[PDB]
C-alpha cells in the first residue's frame, strides 16, 4: 500500500473561500487536510508543493475527530475498509471540489524544511491510483522535476504566479552515481522534455528509486548520515507517531 501524507490546508485559494464558507468548514478551526500517498516518506523534508489534477473532482471528507480529508471518492471508500474513517463504508463527502478551485491555496506540509507551500496543477496525475494527491519532491522525483521545470518556466500561461513555484532545490539524499539531486541529473540525462514523456519518465522514476534506497545516504533530518535503507522504516514510523501520516492499502 502507500503512507498517507497529512498536509494542512492553511488558507484556501479565493475561488473556493465561497464554497468552504456555505458549508461552515473554517479551515483555521478545524483541521482540513489534502491526504497525498507516497512510497518514499524520508523525502518529506523536501517538498517544495502539493499537486492536485485539474481533471479531478475530489470529496471533502468527514475523517472524524475534527479532521477532514481532501482525496478522490474511490481512495476514502477504501480507507473506509480498514478502519481509518469514523463509519465503514460510509463515504458521502460533506462536499465536492475540481482541483481547478484550489490552485494556490497555502498548506504546511509535515518535516518540509521550505515554507510557504503552495498548491500547484499537475496534469498527469493518474486519477484511479493513490489518493489523486502528490506530492511535489523535484530532488529525487523525476515527474515532479519536470513538472515544476514547466510551471516554473511559463506560470502565467498556466495560470499560477511565479512566486508560488520554488526553483531552488535543498539536497536531501545523496547518491554516487547521480550525486545530490538525481532526478535533476536524471532529466538531463535521458533528455525528457516533457510531462507527457511517460515511457522515458518511468524508465528515470525506477533509476532513481534502486539508486536512492538502496545506495543513497540521508543529508538531513535526525537520521543525516544514515543510509536510506536504514533511515525509511524510522522516518515513516517517526511520521506515525506524531500524527501526520497513515497507512492504507488498496
Ligand atoms: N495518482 C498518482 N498519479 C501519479 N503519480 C502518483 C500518484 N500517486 C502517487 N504518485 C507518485 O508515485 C509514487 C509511487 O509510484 P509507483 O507506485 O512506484 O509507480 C509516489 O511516491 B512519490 O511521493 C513523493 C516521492 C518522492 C520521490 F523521490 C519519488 C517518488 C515519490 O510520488 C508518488
Amino acid at each position: 500500500g502507500y503512507v498517507g501524507i497529512k498536509i494542512r490546508l492553511t488558507d484556501v485559494a479565493p475561488q473556493a473561500q465561497e464554497l468552504f464558507k456555505k458549508e461552515s468548514l473554517d479551515v483555521k478551526e478545524n483541521k482540513v487536510y489534502l491526504v497525498a500517498a507516497t512510497l518514499r516518506p524520508e523525502t518529506m523534508y523536501g517538498q517544495t508543493c502539493c499537486f492536485v489534477s485539474p481533471k479531478i473532482d475530489y470529496g471533502v471528507f468527514d475523517a472524524g475527530n475534527g479532521d477532514y480529508f481532501i482525496t478522490t471518492e474511490r481512495a476514502f471508500k477504501n480507507m473506509s475498509f480498514q478502519n481509518l474513517t469514523p463509519k465503514r463504508g460510509y463515504y458521502k463527502p460533506l462536499f465536492t471540489i475540481n482541483g481547478k478551485t484550489l490552485i494556490g491555496s497555502r498548506i504546511d506540509a509535515p518535516y518540509a524544511v521550505n515554507k510557504n507551500l503552495r498548491v500547484l496543477p499537475m496534469e498527469t496525475v493518474l486519477a484511479t491510483k493513490g489518493t489523486g494527491v502528490v506530492t511535489c519532491v523535484p530532488s529525487d522525483s523525476p515527474d515532479d522535476f519536470v513538472t515544476t521545470r514547466d510551471l516554473a518556466n511559463k506560470p502565467e500561461y498556466y495560470g499560477i504566479e511565479k512566486d508560488w513555484v520554488q526553483t531552488d532545490i535543498v539536497p536531501i539524499v545523496h547518491t554516487e552515481k547521480y550525486g545530490d539531486k538525481c532526478a535533476e541529473f536524471l532529466v538531463n540525462d535521458l533528455k525528457i522534455q516533457s510531462p507527457k514523456d511517460s515511457v522515458q519518465l518511468a524508465n528515470a522514476k525506477e533509476l532513481a528509486y534502486k539508486e536512492g534506497f538502496y545506495n543513497g545516504t540521508m543529508l538531513i533530518g535526525k537520521y543525516k548520515g544514515d543510509k536510506v535503507e536504514d533511515a525509511k522504516p524510522k522516518v515513516k514510523q517517526d511520521l506515525i507517531d506524531e500524527g501526520l501520516a497513515f497507512v492504507y492499502d488498496e
